[PDB]
């Protein structure tokens, strides 16, 4: 029969700071972390601008000897991961390491180290194939290399839901607790696509902000002048409890996770609906999951990429939702600072989502100068908004129509 | 308490046929799948051969248009998925639609069109890339278009867990219906990682069969001169359906899914320990959520790759969970056949396990010519065993030491 399921610990690598906190600070200042690309040359590339991790010192937590042998996708998820543990302050021991499992996903996962190798493949033959491909690119060894350096014999995946895994991940790893399978998880996600077949990837598609002359301006959910979205790169990890094993030993919970909604647009590859509906119907799932009146909702983080179609279906999603209470809510797109990062998109906007509740503000949606048609919400334009938040809701849309929502609430 | 579950449809490519029928047909007679790989230079590859899907002709699903989009591994898994639901006889309305949902993983994904939006990239630059590179390349795809084609609404993830993705998609599909997110789930897998990066990859790990010479010899699973898995190409996905959901339909019914297990060995990243311990952990985890005794076990499909350390570790694994009845259940390798389908290891596996309540017999273990030290069980070797199965066993393991079980049993 369901248990409850808390936050004992979080972390994280995103454009905006090396941890949570300095993450965190840069959300409720309004500070950008979009700028060109320096680790690569793009003068060839339509968009030449990101979310860049800046200043990461794998050594921190890895040897140089192991992270040679890694993509920054999975060392950026180890790193939150880490954090996550360690910011819980659980002792692995032989009583608890098969209760305590990991679910990181990735939208990509290592597309640097398979371009790298594709080059080396093209260039010189199959004979200049690091031994280490396989093992150092794919999308479940942030669970796998986590798992082996910290002893976790729980439950060990990875999900690949494009820019809904974080969300997913974080979701399904509370389903493991709540359900007997796991009484620990350390769930979220890692992305680092910032490689040419990335840029230039989305850029075939047309799906990415081209604002080269003023990337911290790029991204601007909900704003008439967006042109598509802005590629990020870095991590969440949060440490899921169930409720009575946090409170045996004294640990500090950050807010509780009591509702998770999953719905499939069945619509497009790429392309939300207009009006919302699958978004809708996962909302919907995730309020009744957690026994809620729409009402206590307090505080949405937006998906909010920057896309035309993408925000106002969204808009469209919370009034049918919510109806009027729409207009009593605050909802915010953090991807106006950190911009998208893809499968941690749904990671590192969870985090946002339990410290709003903590510290008892909205996060700004920067950028938002000229709000477009029927986007009437408060949208927290511009600067945070202190305000009173019980209920916290994340929302994650991704490409073959997957949604995924996250509802949070004050613990006491 | 928790709704019971039961496979009502199931779809296969493989090496040894387009369908599950003429798959089936192969491995009764120990036939093999296993030939040099075609149109493909591999004179610079210490392995020149793999199980090919042969004759594969997706205009039997797809437009000519949607099959160009789409790398070979979603048109398997759509083959495979199009084929279940089919043999299901399941009609999708408005009424049920929100309760069907889709989990198609994948291990590695779309590496044939990375390889050649990579040459595009390289020699002319990112202006040849695809629109269509990203979402016709990305492992939720398989997800993504089945519930686009059909309007499936419910839950739609994919996981990537390597060589445990198909097990892993199945039993959490399963955990969707059993706890009334959905009546009916498409899960399992596809893979055609048969490409430079594939056979480069693994070529460079050492981890692949050289048995150029006699390439159907090569897999050997627990044979003394056995040297690394044999790579398959291909797809499973299962139709699973909550049980009185069936019946008011009068499904035929092939089987019941009553355990799922999941561990992680917390080891190394490509080897298992010696003893299995984790797979014991993972087995165990599987019996106590089917109710059931280990003595109740008749059949086990064992991952049973043809790696030196993985197919002994498996041994151990089995001695220690069923002790004084480790020598009266059968356990084969279908991989003897099939090569290793990665991904779509556990999907087609859940389906010859299936097929092997279905018909009472234990497929073989091929080239079993001479069983390796310890290696003393009822492996099935050579040649089809009929005889009573009840219970039956599926057992995937994967880089990371991530495990999953499935346990079938038959329904009346
Ligand atoms: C996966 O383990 C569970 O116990 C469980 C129980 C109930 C529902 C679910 N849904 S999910 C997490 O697979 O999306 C899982």
């Amino acid at each position: 029969s369901r248990r409850r399921v808390v936050i004992t610990g979080m972390g994280m690598l995103s454009p905006l700071g090396l941890d949570v906190p300095s993450s965190w600070e840069g959300i409720l200042a309004g500070r950008s972390g979009i700028a060109p690309i320096e680790h690569m040359d793009l003068s060839a590339y339509s968009t030449r601008f990101g979310g860049s991790v800046k200043g990461f010192n794998v050594e921190e937590y890895l040897s140089a000897k192991e992270a040679r042998k890694l993509d920054l996708f999975i060392q950026y998820g180890l790193a939150a991961s880490f954090q996550a543990v360690r910011d819980s302050g659980l002792e692995v021991t032989d009583a608890n390491r098969e209760r305590i499992g990991v679910s990181m996903g990735s939208g990509i996962g290592g597309l640097t180290n398979i371009e790298n190798n594709c080059r080396s493949l093209f260039e010189q033959g199959p004979r200049r194939i690091s031994p280490f491909f396989v093992p150092g690119s794919i999308i479940n060894m942030v669970s796998g290399f986590l798992s082996i350096h910290l002893g976790l014999q729980g439950p060990n995946y990875a999900l690949t839901t494009a820019q809904t895994t974080g969300t997913h991940s974080i979701g399904m790893a509370a389903r493991n607790i709540a359900y007997g399978e796991a009484d620990v998880m350390v769930a979220g996600g890692s992305e680092m696509a910032a490689c040419g077949l990335g840029l230039g990837g989305f850029g075939a598609a047309r799906a990415l902000s081209t604002r080269n002359d003023e990337p911290t301006r790029a991204s601007r959910p909900w704003d008439r002048d967006r042109d598509g979205f802005v590629l990020s790169d870095g991590s969440g990890a949060l440490v899921l409890e169930e409720l009575e094993h946090a409170r045996a030993r004294g640990a500090r919970i950050y807010a509780e996770l009591v509702g998770f909604g999953m719905s499939g647009d069945a619509f497009h590859m790429t392309a939300p609906p207009e009006d919302g509906a699958g978004a809708a119907r996962c909302m919907k799932n995730a309020l009744r999951d957690a026994g809620l009146d729409p009402r206590q909702v307090d505080y949405i983080n937006a998906h909010g990429t920057s896309t035309p179609a993408g925000d106002i279906a969204e808009i469209a999603a919370v009034k049918s939702v919510f109806g009027e209470h729409a207009h009593a809510l605050s909802m915010s797109s953090t991807k106006s600072m950190t911009g998208h990062l893809l499968g941690a998109a749904g990671a590192v906007e969870a985090i946002f989502s339990v410290l709003a509740l903590r510290d008892q503000v909205a996060p700004p949606t920067i950028n938002l100068d000229n709000p477009d048609e029927g986007c009437d919400l408060d949208l927290v334009a511009h600067e945070a908004k202190p305000r009173k938040i019980d209920v916290a809701l994340s929302n994650s849309f991704g490409f073959g129509g997957t949604n995924g929502t996250l509802v949070f609430r004050r613990f006491a």
